[PDB]
């Protein structure tokens, strides 16, 4: 495949559904390089796991963990970092209130070269256990051998993009990397990086990052064809924001517009939203404990219930993930019979203002409050003019492996969102239990 888009592997399907998945061991291996030190982004942390997840002969190299924590959160890591000697942190900024650092990145610095690795799954044992998640793996980056003067960049400036979203934590440690990454080759780079991070952005700046640095791409970078407008959007996430009182206030005016965007020229345009259904988690392989990592206030649904009816269920059959709950987020753009996608992106930005970006100042400038990453797949950069679904996700290599079901299924009558702070009291769950947060 030319993709590179990877599943993690799921405990207690059969085996033919993780025959292609790969496990946090597995992309740690010597067999993908003999690592020399690496950078971890990421959310949430479990060192002593982490570091039993790197082979033994590799575990003393440096490790870098990038996070968000403040205050107490903060000393905690510390201290489960303290009894490793090559561990180090780094403290990503956040001066807008109610950020995160919700970025899921490895850099993987090796004697053959480097890897970049932009995924969803914290670094805990829950989540590469029994949860969709999902796997960006770049080609192995040869250094620029000294005395060469060369770009070393991709038709998608993806060097340049990723350097760029290094230097907006202004950090010591990360500076370190972008030298690293300024001596490698990475021209073979097929997707374009969209990254956020926080800030006020004016001007042109407001490109650079969030909803419309996709904008941006997808008019310099795709086409529209004819009947567009008959072209859904699909979107897929584990979490929720608060958006406001209506569709009017951000979801359809802003974020679905810069979803929409083909082109540059100058809506009917249907909107599917994926997110697991009360019934999805209770029958899931974790049963109501899944839900703990779907994380939707009932102080937030309950401002916004004209959301639920674009609510989809999740429904994974072509990758035996139908009972692994989603912790992956993906975005893209099925043609009308679901067969083809104008683009397709993975990234860790959940349906939310703080991730994608809101307007502020009458249209002037986009706030974002946090730090997310992903990677978008687009036909022009592949040399075609959409990508091919394939059927089954594990079963011509110009078709991209869409890991759940088409076309969405709308939620029953009587189905709910999952909200993970009321009880379900009612049904026990697959593990005979009940929810009580
Ligand atoms: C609210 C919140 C915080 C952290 C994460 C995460 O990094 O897992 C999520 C998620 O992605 O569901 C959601």
């Amino acid at each position: 495949n030319p993709f590179q888009f990877y599943l993690t592997r799921v405990s207690g399907v059969k085996p033919k559904y993780n025959s292609g998945a790969l496990h946090i061991k597995d992309i740690l291996s010597p067999l993908f390089g003999t690592l020399v030190s690496s950078a971890q982004f990421n959310y949430c942390f479990d060192v002593d796991w982490l570091v039993k997840q790197y082979p033994p002969e590799f575990r003393k190299k440096p490790i870098l963990l990038v996070h968000g924590d403040k205050r107490e959160a903060k000393a905690h890591l510390h201290a489960q970092a303290k009894p490793y000697e090559n561990i180090s942190l780094c403290q990503a900024k956040l001066d807008i209130a109610f950020g995160t650092h919700h970025t899921k990145m490895m850099l993987l610095l090796y004697e053959e070269g480097l890897r970049v690795v932009i995924h969803t799954s914290n670094l805990i044992h829950a989540d590469w256990h029994q949860k969709t998640q999902g796997i960006w793996l770049s080609p192995l980056y040869p250094r620029i051998a000294d005395g060469t003067h060369k770009s070393g960049e991709s038709p998608t400036h993806f060097k340049a993009d990723l350097i760029s979203y290094l230097m907006a934590y202004n950090a010591p440690s990360l500076k370190e990397w972008i030298d690293v990454i300024h001596k490698h080759d990475l021209s073979e780079t097929n997707v374009y990086l969209i990254g956020s991070t926080p800030g006020r952005f004016q001007g042109s700046q407001k490109d650079n990052w969030g909803h419309f640095r996709l904008k941006k791409l997808l008019k310099d970078h795709a086409s529209s064809m004819p009947n567009a407008e008959s072209w859904p959007v699909v979107g897929q996430f584990s979490s929720v924001g608060s958006l406001g009182a209506d569709e009017s206030k951000w979801l359809c005016s802003e974020f679905k517009e810069s979803m929409l965007t083909l082109g540059k020229e100058s809506s009917s345009v249907p909107l599917y939203l994926i997110y697991p259904s009360v019934e999805n988690v209770r029958t899931s392989l974790e049963g109501y404990p899944a839900g703990g990592s779907l994380p939707y206030s009932i102080q937030t649904a309950e401002k916004q219930n004209w959301l639920h009816s674009y609510f989809h269920k999740w429904s994974a059959e072509t990758s035996g993930r139908s009972n692994a709950m989603p912790h992956i987020k993906t975005y893209m753009r099925p043609s009308p019979d679901f067969s083809k996608i104008a683009w397709f992106l993975v990234t860790s930005a959940n349906l939310s203002k703080a991730a994608w970006g809101a307007l502020e100042k009458n249209g002037t400038q986009l706030m974002i409050r946090s730090y997310e990453l992903g990677v978008l797949f687009l036909p022009s950069a592949f040399g075609l003019d959409s990508f091919k679904v394939k059927q089954k996700f594990f079963a011509p290599m110009a078709t991209f492996p869409v890991p759940y079901d088409l076309p969405p299924e709308l939620y029953g009558s009587k189905d709910r969102p999952w909200i993970w702070n009321i009880p379900y009291v009612k049904a026990p769950d697959t593990h005979g239990n009940m929810w009580v947060p």
